[PDB]
DNA sequence: TTGACTCTCTTAAGAGAGTCA
DNA sequence: TTGACTCTCTTAAGAGAGTCA
C-alpha cells in the first residue's frame, strides 16, 4: 500500500504538473446578475498533455505515477482527494466541477462529493443567486433558468385533479 | 397512430384507464417552509396494471392499443404529449414527473421538455421557494438542500488561484 | 517507467423493441 | 387482441483497466 508521504509526493507531483497547465481567465455568472471571473487550469486538447497525463475519453484523462515498480492510476481529477474518504452516505465520492469545465484541473475548482451533489451544481442559482450548498458555488450552473419545456400539465377530459 | 382521431382516441383511452387507477395522496415540501398535497394516480405495482399496460422496467412502463389491426406502443408516460414536437433544440423530449413519483400516470403532474429540463427539477427550490422554471414546479425537488461535500476546493502549495 | 492510445463501466433521470401464451 | 414478461438503449454528470513499445 502506498504511505501517507507517498500519496502526498503524487498530490504534490499533480499540483506542480497541472500549475503549468494555461491558465485561462473565464467571465462567469455568479447569480443575481453579478459577473465574475473564474481562473481554469486547463489540460491541452490533444497529447502531450504533461507528465503523468493521458486522455482515456473525450473528456476523460488519468494520472499516472510508478511507485516502488507498481503502476497506479487515477481519474485524473481525484488526486487532490486521495486523503479523504471514498464514500459517504453509502454512495461514492466523485470529482465535481465548481467551473463546470472539464478540462479544468485547478483544484481550487474542484470539490468531492457524491454524484447527485455534483449533477444538482448544474442548475444551482448561485453564490450570488442563493445558492444554499454547504460547499458554496462558484458560479451560476450553466442549465439554471426557465427551461424550454415543450408542453405543461394537461388533461382532455375530467378523470383528473392536481 | 397516424391519424389526428387515432392519437385522441389513444390520449382518451389512457387517460380513462389511469383515471381508474388509485388515487394516492401525498404531502409535499413547495418551499419556503410551506407544505402542499399532489393527488397521483398510481398504477399498480404488480400486474395486472390496466388495460394497454405493462411493466418493462423497475419503474419502467408501457401503454399498447392495436391500431389498423398492428400494435403501437408507446412509453406508459408519453401519451398525453402524442400531439406535441418530439424534440426541442435538438434534444430528446421526455416525460418530465412534477410529482416525482414515477407510478404515478396523473398527465396534471406531467410535462414535456428535455432530459436536462426534467432532471434539473430534482434539486428545484419549489414554487413557494423561489422556483423560475416556465412550467412552474409543484413542489421542492426531493434533492433540493445543502449536500453532503466531504472535501471542498484546496490545494497544498501556491500554485492556483480561484 | 512512460506516453498515447484502446476498451467498457456507473448513476438516475428518462427510452425502444422481442418473446411467448 | 391483450397480457405479462424478457432484453438493451440514451444522456451527461462521473469512473476503472489493457496494450504496446
Ligand atoms: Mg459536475
Ligand atoms: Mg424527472
Ligand atoms: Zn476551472
Ligand atoms: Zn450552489
Ligand atoms: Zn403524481
Ligand atoms: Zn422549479
Amino acid at each position: 500500500a502506498l504511505t501517507n508521504a507517498q500519496i502526498l509526493a503524487v498530490i504534490d507531483s499533480w499540483e506542480e504538473t497541472v500549475g503549468q497547465f494555461p491558465v485561462i481567465t473565464h467571465h462567469v455568472p455568479l447569480g443575481g446578475g453579478l459577473q465574475g471571473t473564474l481562473h481554469c487550469y486547463e489540460i491541452p486538447l490533444a497529447a502531450p498533455y504533461g507528465v503523468g497525463f493521458a486522455k482515456n475519453g473525450p473528456t476523460r484523462w488519468q494520472y499516472k505515477r510508478t511507485i516502488n515498480q507498481v503502476v497506479h492510476r487515477w481519474g485524473s481529477h481525484t488526486v487532490p482527494f486521495l486523503l479523504e474518504p471514498d464514500n459517504i452516505n453509502g454512495k461514492t465520492c466523485t470529482a465535481s466541477h465548481l467551473c463546470h469545465n472539464t478540462r479544468c484541473h485547478n483544484p481550487l475548482h474542484l470539490c468531492w462529493e457524491s454524484l447527485d451533489d455534483n449533477k444538482g451544481r448544474n442548475w444551482c442559482p448561485g453564490p450570488n443567486g442563493g445558492c444554499v450548498h454547504a460547499v458554496v458555488c462558484l458560479r451560476q450552473g450553466p442549465l439554471y433558468g426557465p427551461g424550454a419545456t415543450v408542453a405543461g400539465p394537461q388533461q382532455r377530459g375530467s378523470h383528473f385533479v392536481v
